[PDB]
Parts: C-alpha cells; structure tokens; sequence
C-alpha cells in the first residue's frame, strides 16, 4: 500500500489499459466522493460492448441501461447490498443504443482506501455461454425428431405416445408431424397416449378435432387414451361428440382388450 | 498515451490491483526485453487459482503447468501465432501443484509501446461452465431413466428397443435395468430392437448371452431383432447357438408375422 511496493512508472499503467482494451470486458470505477457517485474510469472496450459512446457514459449512472426486461428484484438486491456495504453478484437484463437486449452480470465490492470508500462495477458478458446453450439445443432438436419413436403395434394398428410437458416451442415439431401422418395413412387405427403428458391444454383439443376429421376422410380411426376422468367430464359439457371417440383408462388396458375375436 | 491522459497517482494503481485480487482471474505480464521473456507481473489470485506460490511463478514460464493432458496441437498453434505476432485464443489442459487437472483458456496479444514489444497472458477458468454442463447432465440422467419407455406389445409379450450409440457411461443404466427385468419376469416373450443402434459391440454379445441364460431359467423366451445379415454371419462363426435365437430383419416384420393362429 505504497508507491514503493505498488510500483509507479506510467509505462506500466499504459500496459494494463491496453490489455483491458484488447478483450471486451466491462469494468468501471465510480467515485462516491463526487455527486451521485459518477463514473470516472471507462475503457474503450466498454463502448463496443454497450454500443454507447464514452462521452455519454462518463458522468452518468448505468441506470440508462435498465429497461423493460430489467428485473426489479435484482435491482432491489443491489440497493440493499450497497446500504449493507457488502459485495453482491447478480445477473440483470440490459438494453443497448440500438435496443438490442443482452444479459449483463454485475459484481459490486466496496473498497477502504485512505479512510475513503469506493465502488467498482464489473460487467461480464453471458453471450458466449448463451451461444453454447444454443448449440446444445440444436443438437437436442435433431435428436428430438430422431427419438420420435415409430413402432407399429400390429397390422393396421399404430401408436404415437407423448411424454413430457408440451410447450409452444415444442409444438412446431408436432405440426410438422402432420405431414408424416399423411404418409402413415395406411395404418387404419392410430392410438395416441396422453397419459405421459401431465396435463392437456384446451388449444390441444382443437388439434385433436382437426386430426379426426382429416383422418375420417382418409379412412383412419383415431383412438385417444390416458384421458383423466375429470377431464372427460369437462369435455362432455363442451361437446357430446367427444365421447364418440373410444377412450381407454390406460394404454396397457386398451391394448389387452383390443383383441377379442 | 501520456501521463496526462493516462492519469498517474499511485492511489489509482492500488485500486486496480485490489479489484483484480477480489476476483480470481489469471492475467500476467511478461517482458520480451529480458531473457526468455520472464514473467514480472503476477497477482495474488493467480496463486490461489494455480495453487502455486508467487515466488515460484515469477522468473519462470507457464511451461511447468503443461502435462499429459496438454494438447500438442494447441501448443503448436501458440508457437505459430507468436512467430506470426498475431493474437491467438486456445483452450489447453493444465496441472496444479497437487496434480489436479483443470482447463485453462489462454489469450495472447502483442503490444507496441515506445517501439518495444510486449506479451500478456490471460487465463479464464472454464470450471464454472463445467459445473453448468454437469447440472444439465444430471437432469438428463433423471430424464433418461424416466424416458426409458415401457409399452407391452400384448399379453406375455414385451419389447424394449434401443436407439443411439451405446457408450460406456450409458452402460451403467443398462446393468441396473437387469434388476427391473427380474420384476418383468411375468412377460413370457421379450423383444429387443438393436436396429435403432448404429452398431453392436462384441462385449454386448456377452451381455445377450448372460440374459438368455437367466431368462431361460425363469422361463422367458428372448428375441433379438434388427440384426444386420453381415453381423449374423460373423456370429455364426463364433457360435452356432447364436442362430438358435429367433432373428427378424425388422421390428414391424417380426410383429406382423408373430400372430398366425
Ligand atoms: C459501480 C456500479 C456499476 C453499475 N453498473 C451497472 C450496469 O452496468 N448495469 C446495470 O443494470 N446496473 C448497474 N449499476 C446500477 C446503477 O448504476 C445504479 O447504481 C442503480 O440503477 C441505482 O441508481 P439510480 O438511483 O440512479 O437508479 C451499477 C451500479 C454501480 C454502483
Ligand atoms: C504470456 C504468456 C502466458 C502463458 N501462459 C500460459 C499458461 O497459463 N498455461 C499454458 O499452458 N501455457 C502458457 N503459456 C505458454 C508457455 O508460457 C510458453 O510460452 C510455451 O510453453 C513455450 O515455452 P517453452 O519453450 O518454454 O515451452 C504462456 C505463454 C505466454 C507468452
């Protein structure tokens, strides 16, 4: 904590800055001593990361970054932590000059120098990590269509059970599957298991109806199973036709009863 | 590029150093002017991250970290880049003082100052990201045992098809499934589809044989399907008994033919 051990020399200082400039990282220095704790230290890389000019950023708080996606709970945690003068690390959504939305990790830690406080903001981009997750998702997608098991039960009997919570993102795969069903028109009976699926959405019912109509024209009976009794009662009120389509408490039970003669 | 704009003051310098110390990040400064470009600038956090003392690091090249897991190709790329005085980013496995292996991302970028060259080494830990992938893998594991579908074909007939490339890690789930199969001893016929699997390993054939023996005692016929004709010819040479087990070209074909009276 001296000019001896610290090691002055302005040449050393220039080196440290260039290194920071080479890699885009958001580190800034604020001064509580000045009004509203304004930001004094800013690197060039900051501008490229936020897309904001250095002149605008200096003299103003990173408040302008906050927008609709900004999580008030995180904001509140930060406010608490400064009052507690204790370090805090949180992730908070932020907006650029062009409105681009990106995630920005913020780490704040108090300093005690010359009996004076200090604040530092560190911003670490989560984008590289997001790209990694996206790569994984793409792999899952190719994998998901492939898993899409096919296994005819018998001759003219086919089944396509669904397991998991059907999200809107996942729904695209299903609509595409409609084209495949036309190819499988040969199978007279199709059995769909909804038992895997925890719950069934109302929008889903509309999909079931469209399929039965297309299937009826093509001459393919549709069977629905894994329907909860409570759900069926609700369905009856909506339309007497719902009861028209054979319903089995479970897949094993439908399969066992199916054959009889 | 001057003491004016740079902004001297040793107090500012101590501020920058503590902030680096608070968060463990491997940044070091080397001097090509001296012999063998020795490292002069090192932070305390470096020691905790590498588990090496500052006195031993300073004066020596990061070459000691390299070990068995070190990738020569990555080393050669670095050597090429320095000669080409162009920045290079690579990921290279390293070793600690206790022999703990970890991944170390290295970024090198040349600097031109006062008509002198300078080299900087940046190390970023991929441990956090590793933990994240591990969390994902745990989910997949719970999900994988759960996905393990169960769908009896009929009364007495059950099938458990395999899809995907059977790794050694994956093999643990299968051995565990052996216990479940005992519970399923009720089903007289068990059909296993190897068609989904791209290839079959010779070690696998040992597993099939053990299963048929246990199954035969319990009184449970075992049917293998999806076996490639080329593979069957190879199997015939190893043991006639291989033919002994019924083999179908496909699952659909075996299912259709199955019933006949
Ligand atoms: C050092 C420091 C850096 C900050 N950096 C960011 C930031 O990059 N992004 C963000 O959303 N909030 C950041 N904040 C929070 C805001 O700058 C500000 O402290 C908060 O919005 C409360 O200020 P206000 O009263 O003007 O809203 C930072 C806070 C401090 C103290
Ligand atoms: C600035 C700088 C930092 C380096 N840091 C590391 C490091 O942390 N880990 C690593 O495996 N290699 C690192 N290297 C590579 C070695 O330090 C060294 O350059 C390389 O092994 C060739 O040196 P040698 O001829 O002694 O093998 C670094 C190289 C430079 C130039």
């Amino acid at each position: 904590g001296a000019s001896f051990q610290s090691f002055g020399i302005p040449g050393q200082l220039e080196v440290i800055k260039k290194a920071l400039d080479h890699v885009r990282v958001g580190v800034v220095i604020t001064d509580p001593a000045l009004e509203d704790n304004p930001i004094v230290y800013v690197n060039q890389g900051f501008v490229q990361m936020t897309g904001y000019e250095t002149e605008e950023i200096l003299g103003k708080n990173c408040r302008f970054l906050q927008g609709k996606h900004t999580d008030p709970a995180e904001v509140d945690n930060i406010r608490t932590a400064l009052q507690n003068k204790e370090p805090v690390t949180v992730q908070i959504q932020n907006y650029k000059k062009d409105g681009t939305m990106f995630w920005n990790e913020l780490n704040i830690d108090p300093m005690e120098i010359e009996d004076k406080t200090y604040f530092v903001g560190i911003q670490n981009d989560i984008t590289k990590q997001k790209e990694y997750e996206k790569l994984l998702e793409d792999s899952l997608t190719e994998i998901t269509a492939l898993s899409t098991p096919i296994v005819p039960i018998r001759n003219g009997i086919s089944a396509l059970p669904l397991v998991g919570n059907l999200t809107e993102e996942r729904f695209n795969s299903i609509v595409c599957t409609l084209t495949n069903i036309l190819s499988t028109s040969k199978d007279d009976y199709l059995i769909i298991d909804l038992s895997g699926l925890a719950q069934v959405n109302e929008q889903t019912a509309d999909q079931i109806f469209k399929l039965s109509h297309l299937l009826k024209l093509t001459g393919t009976e549709l069977i629905i199973t894994g329907i909860k009794p409570e759900l069926a009662m609700k369905m009856n009120k909506l339309d007497a036709n719902f009861s028209s389509l054979k319903t089995y408490s479970n897949v094993k039970d439908a399969v066992k009863v199916l054959p009889i003669m």
